[PDB]
């Protein structure tokens, strides 16, 4: 295989996610657990609030809550920055602008802690409207897709991207979320810096009928594409 980190993803890998959030001064914490299988680009995760009802909609947190699980085609293996940075990991920083509303700023570390891939996130949101689609809980809870154009950031020995997410509004309309992203390796070892390409993501949100805590069951598929086979 073309990176050492890639070798860590040949089978099913347990995942832990920890998020500490503050949106308009409303503090919340989310814990997630499950597993990923980069052979298929497939994640199965369950997330719970440990702080009571969340002050923002679950769908708005999906992109924040492990692109190292992407399925890269054989002819694209040299473009997988995310696995190359493992096991020491990478920092993932975003600003997410909700059109006509506030923004989230996120900083995460994605790394192996023992046998488990861990995503540990800090999220700060500001300038949200109390009657808006986010603080007002006006967004549909079901399914959405996204397509992320990954480009190298040579100066930072990492990658960057900007992309738009469209969240349906319950009973009609669309809330746009404009994402800006930068990732850099935590370790000193060589990484793969990619040619431009896409990660395609599909998110299916559901509920555990026996979970009384505010929660999200997530089935995620993540696939790389965008480079032609010779």
């Amino acid at each position: 295989m073309v990176s050492k980190g890639e070798e860590l993803f040949t089978g099913v890998v347990p995942i832990l996610v920890e998020l500490d959030g503050d949106v308009n001064g409303h503090k919340f914490s989310v814990s997630g657990e499950g597993e990923g299988d980069a052979t298929y680009g497939k994640l199965t995760l369950k997330f719970i609030s440990t702080t009571g009802k969340l002050p923002v909609p679950w769908p708005t947190l999906v992109t924040t809550l492990v692109q190292c699980f992407a399925r890269y085609p054989d002819h694209m293996k040299q473009h997988d920055f995310f696995k190359s940075a493992m096991p020491e990991g990478y920092v993932q920083e975003r600003t997410i602008f909700f059109k006509d509303d506030g923004n989230y700023k996120t900083r995460a570390e994605v790394k192996f802690e023992g046998d488990t891939l861990v995503n540990r996130i800090e999220l700060k949101g500001i300038d949200f409207k109390e009657d808006g689609n986010i603080l007002g809980h006006k967004l549909e809870y079901n399914y959405f897709s996204g397509n992320v154009y990954i480009t190298a950031d040579k100066q930072k020995n990492g990658i960057k991207a900007n992309f738009k997410i469209r969240h349906n509004i319950e009973d009609g309309g669309v809330q746009l979320a404009d994402h800006y992203q930068q990732n850099t390796p935590i370790g000193d070892g060589p990484v793969l810096l990619p040619d431009n390409h896409y990660l395609s993501e599909q998110s299916k949100l559901s509920k555990d009928p026996n979970e009384k805590r505010d929660h999200m069951v997530l089935l995620e598929f993540v696939t790389a594409a965008g480079i032609t086979l010779g």
